């Protein structure tokens, strides 16, 4: 791969690449030629549970547009959650890659089930 | 509750949206999404869904393109298992991420899915 050849999510078609948001958690996503997406999350977003264990990640890209989700189980750690982004690809003027979402994250409390809202941007890395 | 291993389940939204999900050994879900929301795109043709279900709590992803029709978006959902008085609610939101004239726009909202066997 290459950001600067970097068109839109077609240019991942059968790559593997890892990009962290700006709370430090990475995804490493294996997106198939098809636009199916497949890895691993980790969170290490400090406040949260399940920090630095690999969690599944399933989900799809097409065009400027991508969507993913987590369950918070992997048989090592349980919070009780799952996390799901949708967003779009953003091409830096520097020749990066940026893609913009909004997550939802979905848990039960004391207080019963519970639905929490926020934004991440994650930046492509090696 | 969602802890549905070796079996199709169909679940509908107060909108009339359908979906029908496998879910894997893991907690691992495939199937596809119908859409049918007053005033948007893609109603009526299925669309490939993934994601993932564990204890109370599920999410899952489609992309509006399934080589039919494409809408240029993607969505997904995140919720929590509600008992009411057999089948279970998924209470959720969900995020549609499209770019447009204002460039990428992400809208949300609420969508309450009901299990049938
Ligand atoms: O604490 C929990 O309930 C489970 C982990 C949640 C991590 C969240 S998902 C939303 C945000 N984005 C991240 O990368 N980490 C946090
Ligand atoms: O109009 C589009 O961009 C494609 C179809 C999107 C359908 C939305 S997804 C959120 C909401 N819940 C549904 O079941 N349908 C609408």
């Amino acid at each position: 791969f290459n950001a600067q050849g970097f068109t839109d999510f077609d240019s991942l078609s059968g790559t593997s690449t890892t990009w962290v948001n700006e709370l430090g958690s990475v995804m490493t996503i294996d997106v198939d030629r098809k636009g199916g997406v497949t890895g691993y999350y980790v969170n290490n977003a400090p406040g949260t549970g399940c920090r630095g264990l690999p969690y599944d990640l399933s989900g799809h890209a097409h065009g400027s547009t991508i969507a993913f989700s987590v369950v918070w189980s992997n048989g090592i750690a349980d919070c009780r959650s799952a996390t799901s982004w949708a967003g779009y690809a953003r091409k830096t003027f520097g020749g990066g890659v940026q893609i913009v979402t909004q997550w939802s994250l979905a848990f039960v409390g004391k207080a019963g089930g519970k639905i929490e809202t926020g934004q991440n941007v994650f930046t492509y890395q090696y």
